[PDB]
């Protein structure tokens, strides 16, 4: 059997404890009653998406009784770690073997003469995660937590004693560049390092075959040299004999095999045999576009985060190719590995499937004027490059992102990062990402020095979202080129958050409907495809991802994703597919909005509905009557659908293609005369006057509020809340951003009427379960803003609730009785006689009243 | 204002602790460090679906600072408890007020004398869950779990002191019967008691109205009577001929409304007004069928359990109507409320939608020979009936389900419970359900009285599932009439478990595919639709429900539902819709199977596919080509669909109806160098030779296993496990049934190869990851059987995995190094050189080996 085994996984049956005692490195310690976890693992997989603010930053320990197979006797035994969050202290049989810094790169551990091969050993890992590490290790801050743990795999490796120097940086056994390649003939110059950890000397043959994708050999190149024991000998060959090469592209992803056999001269033994995929391509950059192999190429894609729903970042490794395949089939050709490098699998995926890669490290938000800090940033960039190097998919090396002070050590550290990128990797480009707050540094600063470092400049534009409107967005793309005027631009991040529960026919900023997310990404794609100088752009983000602290619709989540945290495709995903993929498609938008309840007194509820597509034309049939053929423009065709009570079958057609979508639509008359709905429950989203919220647990649709008209329902006084004084949001963001405790229905409780003293519904006689949904929406410190929060001089809010003349909640104070921003529900049973219907009163004692929702059920 | 409140919820912000200290009732206790919950609350929502066998049966305490609005001052004030699992012990202001036995019925506590309107009061509930209670109170045992907590709502309510007596069973305030009902006229009898709790004497009119659905008074009648304090005055009036009443059916569930007021004849002040809906119907039973309102009605339905996924039985109250709507929309007219009485709103839902109700109390599995057990059943029969007295939907009252020993005191209690049903309410029918294990008591008792007590005899048949097969189904229904000779019969349970992840073209018993659950019910329907002496039949169950202990494909869940545990529809919910619902429909089987990957070398892969429908004909169009119009026989038309590789589109059409369903198929060659599975990874469910398994988290598809042929893969040795000694499953069921700790992929692990020693896989060259998925499949008790288990006579199983000569796992003891029935995943990186492919040896040092899974990925 000429085939050999190289590593065995060791991710199984570990003992974990959240406590910090230096005794836990002891062979002879008693870990019996520690929890038993399998790897990957992270102690913040739940900590972050909790209702408690903040997650535990600290130290924990992992112990493993680690056996070593006998086939690794007499060999050089190593331990590879693909990913440990922040600092790691690997102890073996009591004795500290290595320490590592950096949460995102792999690292090695030589255990050869320390371990007993055959017997059994104790492997102890102190894993640190503290906030304190920020004064010496990036990332320093940012919009992404760091789940602590050992969250990528761990393996036990062994090779022969004549071996390849990979340390201190877990670099790839042998680097391979392509210095000059074009449509004619190819060049490949390999770099490596053999070392003889034997007792004697050995004299080698070092063979280098380059085999087809069909593995028919195209070249040979055999060398020989003398390795004396302990000498670290440098190899640096080069071949250029390669005829009529098959070139790698994001469309045609052709990879080559470059075998390397190191074999004993007088003996015939094979000591090593690296094999590594390689790609032939070429590219460059300027304000005239991005070019690859000659032709023109616009880079189109997104950034990916390395976490999954409720798993922390201890993802199954198969996840990594699954995330990237969902990007490729979205129609992209580019991915932005941010804000940190990721699993070997990510990179392997993007050059087997074809995806140009942008790869940063986590110098995020700020630098620390600190001797030590800068050193680790370069030690980490040194690891990113040499660990992922023969990967043709990769094109740009990043390191900085969204700084807020390009100070002195900053700009110097900026230069040192570039010098060492093209030093290490001369045949790849470099990149950086600024934010787009031009009222802050580096735009308020003395100079413009920094925009003239890296080969491409990225910008993070969120106009129409965090501030600015529909109109300020092309002006924002403009004045960036004011600065990055030497080198070409790139759209780093852009995206709006969305929730598959909030829908609106008139979407506005920061209501989190997939509707607004659609218009956002359709204004941005139009501005970006027109300008070729911006060589590319990236959606932020491919995924929804979990960051502890973040609020809004799904609290402790970033919702700008194109996939949910569990990788279900949102409808923005299909829109992009229609503007990018060459693989024919059609899709009726609204698959996430299949049940609808809407006030309408006519027979017909006409509502626009759009069909995303690749083709030139789309036909749409409503209930069997075609609505006409229409041309697809910017991926989209918008029909006007005459919706009617009951089932609505919309079937879209265009050529050989199809999509179907059944929309259940319940027309509700404004007079409560004509409605079965009260027997089910009339659920009213108080303070929300332009969105429908659907709770997927009950399928309850929370219809929007309206002012009271005679014979119907609504409020009498009061206004829905939307004051954000001093932002683009004032009068546009309805409701607060708070996470609300004891409810999942955030879009319901966050919306509220303020100052409403009276609510009417004109219902028929009978018994009613009225249920009220309250929360104090404001924190103790924002309640110090007495006008905006409608509270008393001392910040209190006591009011009473009366129904039909009876005081029934006698002094409701939400904050001091239930906690601020905690959900409070009270149900009442009221018998309505005469034809009085329901008159609800909120009598303020201190401050002004608040209600988030109402539910009206006729129970008999 | 003539309107008034009655009740107000007190389910918000409670204090909770799982300790038992009697001081916990004291007003001044410091519950400051206790956790806050809102009701509905259980405390086994987690317990029941975790890995630890069992759940926590014990005592916990609730505390709530109870505020009493002044609107209720010097009125009669009651606490309302809709449900509290087993024993409650309610204290107010330190003083114990009520103790209550029984999880499933409501009780009431009077606080008018003890409470304090305007002060804070302290309301302590001690709640109790111990099996220790099963000796004095049912249920004793049974396929479900008693989720301790206060899991239904709780109300504080107030009346005026002249009030309808409700205690001791918290009955409906006026009882209502219809002794005579026909198309031309109906009679009506109302029953109530009155009490005066003032100091004065009061003279009161009683005003009885009977209003139609438009609330037009169709009958009225007043009664004069005077009430000296404290005396319990009965009343019982009749209402004369009602004339041409609108009857109640599951088709037309017309509902009237008995309005009963009690006013003061001297001034006119109104003391009470009680609104009570009713319907007019009449029914009977014989061996020729069920008759409702004069016509023959085949009763077709399903039972419903109380719980919802991850919420235990602390469901929100609206879920109750959501379930009943889903059920009516499956074509049911019948619901089996079992094994316990359920929420008030299940019964309000059922008689508004149109579903006839069989309603049981919870005397399951055995009757206890104690004087106190029997008494508590009587009092739980009283509580059920008196609380659900007026619901037109209830037609049958139950008490016992599946006894296993009809001993003397059992028959004595079947008798007093029928004697009691007819006493308290003579106008409804009576029912009971038996098991179908003819080899056990009571089918082997000398006597047969137990089969002659209550008016209808149900039977729970699982032939073809727990025992038997296709040949024994109909012979069983006949045997049940051998015993049910006087009273008619009913099919109260029948079902088969299904998993949405396991799919088979050749379904067999206990593989948990929906395609066997399909055939099962087909065979069952067809028999009932021709057996008129089975007046009706109810599927088991409407929902997957949560029960600790049960394992199989999804552990801790009873998987026999029409809907998933979160109320999503399975394939078979649509099959019932074909056979029952009178709403025209069409639907292609396989919406749970759109990703398929099969071994097939020709370009076309013919597979059979069903289309469910109401209609006489379906035409099916695959990829634009029509496959013809097939007649719909007994709900379905199967076709032979010629699947190609790639996207396949299926159009089913019937006049105006149509369903559409795309199916993605990956064809896989036998020879491994013909495709690219290896580059994502070949996932092979070893031990499973007829079901595919879609891991919904990675969307990977564990294909079945085939013995080895050359050029491809498969096992050289051994055999997949399927040994069930003495059972009908013997050879039929592959795998074991135990919960496999540490995974959610129980269909992958529970199946496995046994006694295999060699495994081949003729893959190209390159570097491979190979995962190994293991488990000790049997327990210590189960390994006492050396022969079925394949272990050493001391009970042990040790072996070494080796690949391509080299030994890597050094000697594995599964149940000793990691625990029995835990999941372990090893991963080698091995370098296939030359043309060796992959040899995998399992070498046993004790017993025979086992192995569940294989992933084979080509990484470079
Ligand atoms: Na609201
Ligand atoms: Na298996």
């Amino acid at each position: 059997f000429q085939s050999n085994a190289s590593e065995i996984s060791i991710t199984d049956s570990w003992k974990y404890k959240a406590e910090n005692d230096e005794r836990f490195s002891s062979m002879d310690w008693n870990d019996s009653d520690w929890v038993t976890v399998d790897l990957p693992h992270t102690w913040n997989a739940g900590d972050v998406i909790d209702e408690q603010r903040g997650y535990r930053r600290g130290i924990s320990w992992y112990r493993k009784k680690l056996f070593i197979p006998s086939e690794a006797r007499d060999k050089k035994i190593t331990l590879r770690f693909d990913g440990v969050a922040s600092k790691a202290d690997v102890y073996l049989n009591g004795k500290l073997l290595k320490t590592h810094l950096g949460a995102y790169t792999a690292f090695g551990v030589d255990i050869t003469d320390i371990c007993e091969v055959g017997k059994e050993n104790l492997l102890a890992v102190k894993v640190d995660n503290s906030s304190s590490l920020g004064e010496i290790l990036p990332p320093v801050s940012g919009d992404f937590s760091i789940f602590g743990g050992i969250y990528r795999r761990v393996f036990l490796q062994w090779t022969e004693k004549v071996h390849f120097v990979t340390e201190p940086y877990a670099a790839v056994p042998v680097r391979i560049q392509t210095p000059e390649v074009s449509v004619s003939e190819a060049s490949m110059q390999i770099v490596a390092f053999l070392k003889n950890d034997f007792t004697d000397t050995k004299h080698v043959h070092v063979n280098v075959f380059l085999c087809d994708e069909m593995n028919r050999i195209v070249k040979e190149k055999q060398l020989k040299l003398k390795l004396i024991p302990g000498r670290k000998y440098p190899i640096s060959t080069s071949v250029g004999r390669i005829e009529n090469p098959h070139l790698w592209s994001p469309e045609l992803p052709y990879l080559y095999t470059v075998k390397v056999q190191v074999c004993d001269a007088k003996n015939g033994e094979m000591y090593q045999e690296v094999i590594s995929p390689v790609g032939f391509r070429w590219f460059s950059v300027d304000k005239t576009g991005f070019y690859l192999n000659g032709k023109y190429l616009k880079l189109r894609g997104a950034a990916r985060h390395q976490d999954y729903a409720g798993l922390g970042t201890a993802i199954p490794v198969e996840m990594n190719r699954r995330d990237m395949r969902l990007l490729k089939e979205m129609g992209a050709n580019f991915v932005r590995i941010s804000h940190y490098p990721q699993d070997p699998e990510i990179y392997r995926a993007c050059d087997e499937l074809g995806l140009i890669v942008w790869s940063e490290i986590c110098v995020v938000n700020e630098v620390r004027k600190n001797t030590a800090f800068a050193h680790n940033c370069k030690e980490m960039l040194k690891e990113m490059i040499l660990q992922n190097y023969n990967h043709p998919s990769v094109v740009l090396w990043g390191a900085m992102n969204e700084l807020w002070d390009y100070h002195k050590q900053a700009i110097a550290l900026a230069r040192e990062l570039e010098a060492l990128k093209k030093e290490l990797d001369p045949y790849r480009l470099s990149c950086v990402a600024f934010h787009a707050f031009t009222w802050e540094k580096p735009y308020t600063q003395s100079s413009k020095e920094m925009f003239s470092i890296s080969d491409v400049n990225g910008v993070n534009v969120y106009e129409s979202w965090y501030q600015g409107d529909s109109a300020t967005i092309a002006p924002m793309f403009d004045k960036f080129c004011s600065y990055s005027t030497a080198k070409p631009r790139f759209l780093s991040e852009f995206g709006a958050g969305s929730d598959e529960r909030i829908h609106s026919y008139t979407p506005r900023t920061f209501d989190f409907t997939p509707e607004f997310q659609l218009d956002f990404n359709r204004r941005y794609i139009n501005e970006m495809e027109k300008r070729p100088d911006y060589i590319g752009y990236s959606i932020w983000n491919l995924v929804d991802f979990q960051v502890d602290g973040r609020g809004d619709s799904k609290p402790n989540l970033n919702q700008k994703g194109m996939l949910t945290e569990d990788r279900r495709k949102k409808e923005i995903y299909y829109y992009c597919q229609a503007r990018w993929s060459d693989i024919p498609m059609i899709h009726i938008a609204g698959a996430d909005w299949t049940k609808r309840v809407e006030i309408c007194d006519d027979s017909i509820n006409v509502r626009k509905i759009s069909v995303f597509s690749n083709q030139k034309t789309v036909e749409l049939i409503h209930n069997g009557k075609s609505l006409g053929v229409r041309e697809v423009v910017n991926g989209e065709a918008v029909f006007a659908v005459p919706f009617i009570n009951g089932e609505n079958l919309l079937d879209a057609r265009s050529g050989a293609l199809s999509d179907r979508l059944k929309i259940q639509m319940k027309l509700l008359s404004s007079r409560l005369t004509d409605s079965d709905v009260l027997l089910d429950g009339l659920c009213i989203n108080l303070g929300q006057e332009h969105c429908y919220f659907i709770d997927p647990q009950l399928q309850e649709i929370w219809i929007p509020d309206k002012p009271y008209t005679k014979g119907s329902w609504g409020y009498m006084d009061g206004k829905p809340f939307n004051s954000w004084p001093g932002s683009s949001h004032d009068g546009v963001r309805y409701g607060v951003g708070a996470d609300i405790k004891n409810t999942f229905l955030e879009p319901l409780f966050q919306t509220f009427l303020i100052g409403t003293t009276c609510y009417r519904l004109d219902v028929p006689d009978g018994v009613y379960e009225i249920g009220f949904y309250f929360t104090e929406p404001f924190s103790k410190d924002e309640r110090k803003n007495i006008v905006r929060t409608g509270v008393s001089a001392e910040g209190q809010r006591v009011f009473d609730v009366s129904v039909n003349g009876e005081k029934l909640i006698d002094s409701l104070n939400l904050a001091d009785s239930y906690g601020e921003q905690t959900a409070v529900v009270k149900t009442l049973v009221v018998n309505v006689r005469n034809h009085e219907g329901l008159e609800i009163l909120l009598s303020p004692q201190k401050g002004q009243g608040v209600i988030s929702g109402l539910k009206v059920k006729k129970i008999r």
